[PDB]
């Protein structure tokens, strides 16, 4: 049981409501660090939205922070419950496709275990003008419990001026 706090990640709004439908939306914000299979179980032939994408958040609900190339973000998971085994990775992903930009900006072989609580990631210099307005990229935080075969991720819209 984990959720990134800083900075603030997507949170739950109406297009969240309505896109993955009440019974998701209800179960998942009861725990907020909660993982995201025993949503998707609740909700059955319901869901509508892809929870393994920002936790089927949705940006219409959220606003993308600005960044400038190079620029070092902290972070901090708020970490109810540690389970082992499991890994771990921040990446940027394109939010159109669901594909990671690039390489991870942060992995763990083994998460959790503090640098896994309290980090930061850098901004490439490569992103072209592929995150150049809101709504296009997201950093995600995603971490699999492999031992329960669960999954946690939060989500940070941003967009870099190309
Ligand atoms: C680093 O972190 C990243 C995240 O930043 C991790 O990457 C993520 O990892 C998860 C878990 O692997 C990925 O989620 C999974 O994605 C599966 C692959 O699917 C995509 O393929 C194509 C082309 O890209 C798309 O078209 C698909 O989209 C379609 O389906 C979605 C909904 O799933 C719709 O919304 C679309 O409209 C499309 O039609 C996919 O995006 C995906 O299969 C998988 O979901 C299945 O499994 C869950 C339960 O686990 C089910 O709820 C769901 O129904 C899916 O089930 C199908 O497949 C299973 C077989 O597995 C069958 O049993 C079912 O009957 C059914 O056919 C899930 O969504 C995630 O997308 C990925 N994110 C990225 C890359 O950004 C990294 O793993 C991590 N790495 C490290 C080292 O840490
Ligand atoms: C970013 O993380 C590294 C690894 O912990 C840390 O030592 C470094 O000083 C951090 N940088 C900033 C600017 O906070
Ligand atoms: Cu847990």
């Amino acid at each position: 049981h984990a959720v990134v706090t800083v900075p603030t990640p997507r949170g739950a709004g109406p297009y969240y409501t309505q896109r993955c439908g009440e019974t998701y939306a209800v179960y998942m914000e009861k725990d907020k660090a909660g993982p995201i299979e025993n949503g998707v179980a609740k909700a059955g032939s319901e869901l509508g939205c892809n929870p393994f994408l920002c936790r089927g958040y949705q940006y219409e609900d959220n606003e993308a922070v600005e960044y400038e190339p190079g620029q070092v973000i902290d972070f901090h998971v708020d970490l109810i419950a540690g389970h082992h085994p499991g890994y771990a990775n921040v990446s940027i992903v394109d939010l159109e496709a669901n594909k990671i930009i690039g390489d991870p900006l942060r992995s763990w072989d083994d998460y959790p275990n503090r640098s896994d609580i309290d980090f930061n990631v850098t901004i490439p210099n490569t992103l072209g003008t592929a995150c150049s307005t809101g709504g296009k990229c997201a950093i995600q935080w995603y971490w699999y419990a492999s031992g329960n075969k669960q999954s946690y991720e939060s989500c940070v819209d941003f967009y870099v001026k190309a």
